[PDB]
């Protein structure tokens, strides 16, 4: 299966910077959401989940087709709560109807990361909506109650190695688990709408206890009020993951650079970019624009 990026007709960097800006301004305006966490984290999770259906073996799933807009994928149990991010983006799409759904969902994630003071994430346009019958079945996103070997094997399907996996998981510094969405409850650090390397510092420095939550699932809890999923905690149980966790806990810039690469790759998996395509766009933040 081949998906060739096709630039939305006549559009260039400035058009996409305008969509960025709309998203970024709404992120600012709608600050109350989720006990004043705001929509940044859920937009990052949305961009990951629309990308994380990809299968390298046959190029099914992936961000290209924008298939999250269809009921089967929208109602994936793994996607519970992301309707909030979709609803956030609806007025943006209404204002910019020319952008594809896949470009919008992925640009949402990029915008959120940058506006939360994360790394710059280069982003490429040209995802094209595909029909309802291209929507991947439920069950391609990962379970949270598993161990390091599960995580490693899972991410091979997405063509991600150990470093890419550990880098990507640093996003779990953002937002929180919600018991009603996933059967897990709690945040991963104190600054959960600012993008930092706190996930790794918390993994290493907190005193974690294995407890049951009110949904009868096990999770790791600290007296600080933080939590880790079993899959999060597996990153310090496996000796190879642990080395990389320590590396990112001790080098903010290295984490930023490695996250940026892995996140762009995640968002671009499955897509063929013509040699004549535009170079990746690097959007200015509102702050950089004086906006
Ligand atoms: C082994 C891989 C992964 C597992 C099992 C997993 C699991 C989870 C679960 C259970 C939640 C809570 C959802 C809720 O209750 O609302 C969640 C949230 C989150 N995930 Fe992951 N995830 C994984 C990887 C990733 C990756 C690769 C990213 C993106 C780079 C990511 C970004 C986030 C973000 C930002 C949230 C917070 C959402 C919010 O606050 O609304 N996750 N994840
Ligand atoms: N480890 C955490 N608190 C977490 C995991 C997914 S979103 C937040």
């Amino acid at each position: 299966l081949v998906h060739v990026a096709s630039v939305e007709k006549g559009r260039s960097y400035e058009d996409f910077q305008k969509v960025y800006n709309a998203i970024a301004l709404k992120l600012r305006e709608d600050d109350e959401y989720d006990n004043y966490i705001g929509y940044g984290p859920v937009l990052v999770r949305l961009a990951w989940h629309i990308s994380g259906t990809w299968d390298k073996h046959d190029n099914t799933g992936g961000s290209y087709g924008g298939t999250y807009r269809f009921k089967k994928e929208f109602n994936d149990p793994s996607n519970a709560g992301l309707q909030n991010g979709f609803k956030f983006l609806e007025p943006i799409h209404k204002e910019f109807p020319w952008i594809s759904s896949g470009d919008l969902f992925s640009l949402g994630g990029v915008t959120a990361v940058q506006e939360m003071q994360g790394p710059k994430i280069p982003w490429r346009c040209g995802r094209v909506d595909t029909p309802e019958d291209t929507t991947p079945d439920n069950g391609r996103l990962p379970d949270a109650d598993k161990d390091a070997g599960y995580v490693r094997t899972f991410f091979q399907r997405l063509n991600m190695n150990d470093r890419e996996v550990v880098a990507l998981m640093g996003a779990h510094a953002l937002g929180k688990t919600h018991l009603k969405n996933s059967g897990y409850e709690g945040p991963g650090g104190a600054a959960n709408n600012v993008f930092t390397n706190e996930f790794y510092l918390n993994l290493l420095n907190e005193d974690w206890k294995l407890e049951k939550n009110d949904a009868n699932n096990e999770q790791w809890d600290s007296k600080s009020g933080y939590m880790m999923l079993p899959t999060d905690y597996s990153l310090i149980q496996d000796p190879k993951y642990l080395s990389i966790v320590k590396e990112y806990a001790n080098d903010q810039d290295k984490f930023f650079k490695d996250f940026s690469k892995a996140f762009e790759k995640l968002l671009e998996n499955g897509i063929t970019f013509p040699k004549d395509a535009p170079s990746p766009f690097i959007f200015k933040t509102l702050e950089e624009q004086g906006l």
